Formats: structure tokens, C-alpha cells, sequence
């Protein structure tokens, strides 16, 4: 039941126990809360979508022990209560963009896919640092200030970071650079940065890399050339120091021609 003009509350009787309604799908209304009784009734639910309406921001915590993916996009919460989804112990895809959220409270440890973005975040928060597994991040325009290096982060199948529009200056990678081996897709376009690292080429499986609209950002060093994997290389409004308008736009002939450039420069 999505896209209709319910609201402003639903409250399911308590009377009533579905315990076989596996999806709920209440997006694009006008709920202006969480719906009430969800855990006496909808016992063993998995995903709960409820993008697109006007909640104000969460005081009950819910306790649906086998949710899997919740989805409260698009919505005017600004502060999620800091026991609210502790009860959900299998939560892994968690949805929140553009809201006003400012901090994240504790989550829990299965989460996988975790995708706040446009919603107000000044600094990563130290509660989503510490996720043992956390495979996708996406943070794009929030004002992040610095982000921290691959040795504060407790996950090890990262494959996925966003972080576009934000107000990154240096993209730290000294420490502990293999913790992130696994990382398929990193983007940092639209931000202050003023040199990529030389230790970028110790993300041996990178296969897309933007770093586009960095007008501070001059030249590539030569290290990047091992990342034989990566396919995508946007550089567009990208004022680079090093020439390559008679190499073109193919991002694997890039790599290859820093890959040459590696064995010998005269």
C-alpha cells in the first residue's frame, strides 16, 4: 500500500496477528509516524519501506527480531532514539537519505549495505566505524570533513564507498593501505582534494575511481598504473598538470600508459 494518501497515522489493531506477512510496503504516503503495533501483529516481518513520508523522528523501538531491510528515505527525521533498532539483531540494508540526521545511534552487527546519504552528516560517525562487516558505505552530499584511514575502520569486505559532494581535503591511505584490498568502488568527485596518494596502488581490485571536479587536484602519481582492474576513470573538468589529451579518454589506456611510466621516465 504505497503512493496512497494514507495517513496521519496507521495503528494496526493488536487483536490481530499476521505472522505471515514477509514485506510492507508503506512508501509515499503521508504517515507522519512509524506505524503502531508493528511487532504484536506483523511478527516475522523482513522489509519494512516506508520512503517518502513526513515522520517527524522516531521515540519507539522497534523489536521485529527478523527485519532485513528497512527503508526511511526521503523523510524529516533528524534524530533516531539511541536504542531504537538494537532489538533488530538481523538488520542489513538500513536506507535513510535525505533527512536532517545529525548522529547515529548503535546498530547492529550484521549490517551490511548502509546508505545515508544527502542527510546532514558534519563527521562520519564513530558508531558506523565500528561495523565487523560492513560491505557498501554511501555518504554522498553530506559536509565531510575529513575521512579516517583504512586502519580505523573494523570491516574488512568494504567493496563499495561513496562519499562525492563532500568537503574532503586529503584522502588519507599511509596506514594499513591493504585493509582495503577489497574495494571495488571508491568516489571522491566534487570534493577539495589536492593529491592522490602513492600508496593508491596497494587497492589492487579498485574498478572504478572518481576523483572528477577536483580542481585542486593536479597531477596522478605514476603507482596508480597496477590498477589493472579498473575500467571506469571519469575525468571530466579535471585541469590535469600531466598531459594525456593525446591519450585520450579510455581509462584502461590511462593505467597502461602510468604503468610504463612506472619501469622508467626520461
Amino acid at each position: 500500500v504505497s503512493r496512497n494518501d494514507i495517513g496521519p497515522s496507521v495503528v494496526l489493531d493488536p487483536t490481530v496477528k499476521c505472522p505471515t506477512l514477509k514485506q510492507f510496503n508503506l512508501s509515499y504516503n503521508q504517515l507522519s509516524f512509524v506505524p503502531e503495533n508493528l511487532t504484536d501483529v506483523v511478527e516475522k516481518l523482513e522489509q519494512l519501506i516506508l520512503e517518502g513520508n513526513k515522520i517527524s523522528g522516531i521515540c519507539s523501538p522497534l523489536r521485529l527480531k527478523e527485519l532485513k531491510i528497512l527503508n526511511l528515505s526521503k523523510n524529516h527525521i533528524s534524530s533516531l532514539s539511541e536504542n531504537f533498532l538494537e532489538a533488530c539483531p538481523k538488520v542489513e540494508s538500513f536506507s535513510a537519505r535525505m533527512n536532517f540526521l545529525a548522529a547515529m545511534p548503535f546498530l547492529p552487527p550484521s549490517m551490511t549495505i548502509l546508505k545515508l546519504s544527502q542527510n546532514k552528516f558534519s563527521c562520519i560517525p564513530e558508531a558506523i566505524l565500528n561495523l565487523p562487516h560492513l560491505r557498501s558505505l554511501d555518504m554522498s552530499s553530506n559536509d565531510i570533513q575529513y575521512l579516517p584511514g583504512p586502519a580505523h575502520w573494523k570491516s574488512l569486505n568494504l567493496r563499495e564507498l561513496l562519499f562525492s559532494h563532500n568537503q574532503i581535503s586529503i584522502l588519507d591511505l599511509s596506514e594499513k593501505a591493504y585493509l582495503w584490498s577489497r574495494v571495488e568502488k571508491l568516489h571522491l568527485s566534487h570534493n577539495k582534494l589536492k593529491e592522490i596518494p602513492p600508496e593508491i596502488g596497494c587497492l589492487e581490485n579498485l574498478t572504478s575511481l572518481d576523483v572528477s571536479y577536483n580542481l585542486e587536484l593536479r597531477s596522478f602519481p605514476n603507482e596508480m598504473g597496477k590498477l589493472s582492474k579498473i575500467w571506469d576513470l571519469p575525468l571530466d573538468e579535471l585541469h590535469l598538470n600531466f598531459d594525456f589529451k593525446h591519450i585520450g579518454c579510455k581509462a584502461k589506456d590511462i593505467i597502461r600508459f602510468l604503468q610504463q611510466r612506472l619501469k622508467k621516465a626520461v
